[PDB]
């Protein structure tokens, strides 16, 4: 694949790799572990992490909606996939034909789908109980157990999982994860047997109490090397290698005089003789425009940017004058100085989370293995 | 195509049609339109916007970089486009022979490219120059003749146009706008001849000053019927018709009891007995955490979003109990009610410009033209 703009993000499968080695390493042996790849992956790239986390001793794959996980079966995928989110009762055939695990949360769904679905392929469903997370999830116990009923009543229709989420898993005051940890056990009760999977970790919960995940763990963000908040940093068992990284290039650079102005609502005014770098990379590109205040790293140094942030591009202040093509890093490392995404989430007052989503489809990534280029992704 | 999630955009061809339409009777027969429809148009879809244009009287295309312009080509549009920002000089053999249109600010640019390319195709030059935006552009009477004479010594180089981008025309204030343009009609005397293209305005420009926008003007956020700035709006010429809209539909729908708490940190706490609904869009769907205390449409009335929104799901208070599959309008109207893009953009603290931009890949978009549904585009 190739791309023709000076602007790529930077996956290091190696740092991935390590992230789901270690876990196999912490847990049971008889815990599985489930990758979460929703958001193409947290906007790391799907199917490429999802093999990654494979070969590192991930069993199966997690996403949020149907299309994320036909999209990963079109693409060579055959492990299992568990959509963790809702889906149309219409579509419960092709899921099953796909052979895609589904959520379930309520009886009306199931009602809908025994109507519309007939065999021959098998439909596993994992049953979602609120613990107090407030999103998904049966709370009642005749509920749960009219669910389970129209499973059990239906030929086709199979009960593999049962699984619950965690609000607060990333606060080092445990209170509230332990209300919801003695729910979930008493809710299973409500169940007149066990299923096969029984699971309710993600990251900060497996990685914090490994011993009380059960059979299987949903592990997202950790797997990316960033911590589930910074809060419980020092409570990790290893050091989480990150993953991503963004990079782009000085496309245009001049000397302004006294008094220029730069950018829209021409906001910024140079007061000496400085020197103005131009890279290609604005808010279309995730780099949204409350980055003004921020800096990018330039010649290993740090360089603020300057005026308002454009839809492609933007401008910094350079330490002198530096030769067109220069390297240029909003996120990652470049000598002594680092950006992580820590810092880009603290400025624009989010989570990490956040930030590798919202880096486009218009950015390419180029994916390293073995420490040499895997391949290249540009999505458009 | 088809989608399986009940989230998606729908994008209203006809008012871009009538955007379009409109400024191609209030500007003069000689004045061609140049349709800005960089970062997939604006989030509302390249091809399906750059051929609506092209029908309502448009002659050009813009794009932001090289692959976008190549995009638009792979789907069919066979129209002259131009690259506004930088390119390789290694790519202008791809760009000639795609009949792609480059921007050029710097002599160094060329004389590589010289060396790099001999023939058979010739290559159209646009000029960029800096007036006082401080982005791109050249600056100064040498460098720009140097410029001109490396395109006349070369015999496939073309200098097709020049031109400039104002960083105040939206600005109610023209203090910086007449500067700018007094400073262009300078610099346009620095060429021998002047080029068949000379063009400066964008939508607030050539709706504010129509006559002075010479012979082509770069329309973009007015053809998607949004204003340039708050303050512009009741200064343009005709009404805008808003084409971009945002669905989606009840997936849960449950009571919770005084002291239950809701999402990530437990940050909401239900006071009353209320009505919770579980909509299937997040943050990985351009749908910002920072929208949290927003309010979406369901049934005809404004519903806060509730507690942290989540990376593909967030919650809203509903007014009762209302059915699964109930559609929520997040931007559009229901009824009485309308929520626009100027109001999202209101709560995000940013400009109109950003939405659309960010509401990602991830979400289909549905066209409609003539009034009836025309396509569904699934990145996905
Ligand atoms: C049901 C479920 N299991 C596991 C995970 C993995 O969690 P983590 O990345 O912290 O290890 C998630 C993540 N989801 C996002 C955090 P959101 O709720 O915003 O969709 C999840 O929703
Ligand atoms: C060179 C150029 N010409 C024309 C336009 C059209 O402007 P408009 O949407 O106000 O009609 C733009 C828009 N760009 C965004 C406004 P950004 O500069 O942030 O990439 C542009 O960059």
């Amino acid at each position: 694949n190739d791309f023709h703009r000076d602007t790529w993000a930077e996956v290091d499968l190696d740092a991935i790799y390590d992230n789901v080695e270690n876990l196999r390493r912490l847990l049971p042996d008889d815990t599985h572990i489930m990758a979460v790849v929703k958001a193409n992956a947290y906007g790391h790239g799907d199917v490429q992490v999802a093999r990654t986390a494979l070969e590192a001793g991930a069993s199966r794959l997690a996403v949020a909606f149907l299309d994320e996980a036909l999209a990963l079966r079109e693409k060579g995928i055959e492990a299992p996939i568990l959509v963790l989110g809702a889906s149309r009762p219409a579509d419960a055939a092709l899921a099953a034909q796909q052979r895609i695990a589904l959520t379930v949360f309520r009886s009306d769904w199931l009602e809908e789908a025994s109507a519309l679905y007939s065999g021959p392929f098998p439909i596993h469903f994992h049953l979602k109980m609120d613990t107090g997370m407030g999103r998904l999830g049966v709370k009642d116990e005749e509920e749960t157990k009219r669910i389970v009923a129209l499973i059990e009543r239906h030929p086709h229709f199979v009960l593999e999982g049962l699984y619950t989420h965690f609000a607060t898993a990333d606060e080092v005051n445990t209170d509230y994860f332990s209300y919801q940890y003695t729910r979930f056990l008493h809710m299973l009760e409500w169940l007149p047997s066990r299923p096969p999977l029984v699971h309710c970790a993600n990251s900060a919960a497996s990685l914090r109490f490994p011993d009380r995940t059960f059979n299987m763990v949903r592990f997202g963000i950790a797997m990316y090397g960033l911590a589930p908040s910074p809060g419980i940093k020092p409570l990790l068992p290893y050091p989480l290698k990150e993953a991503f990284s963004l990079h782009s290039r000085l496309v245009h650079v001049k000397k302004l005089q006294p008094g220029e102005k730069v950018s829209y609502g021409a906001t910024y005014t140079a007061q000496t003789e400085e020197w103005i770098g131009t890279i290609p990379i604005g808010y279309a590109d995730g780099w949204l425009r409350r980055l003004q205040h921020f800096h990018v790293l330039v010649d290993g140094q740090k360089a603020p940017i300057v005026g308002r942030i454009c839809m492609d591009q933007c401008m910094i202040r350079l330490p002198g004058p530096l030769p067109v093509g220069t390297k240029v890093t909003l996120i990652g490392r470049q000598g002594d100085e680092v950006i992580s995404i820590d810092d880009v989430a603290r400025h624009l007052e989010t989570i990490n989370y956040e930030v590798p989503c919202t880096i486009s489809y218009r950015v390419p990534r180029i994916f390293f293995r073995h420490k040499r280029i895997m391949e290249v992704r540009n999505a458009i």
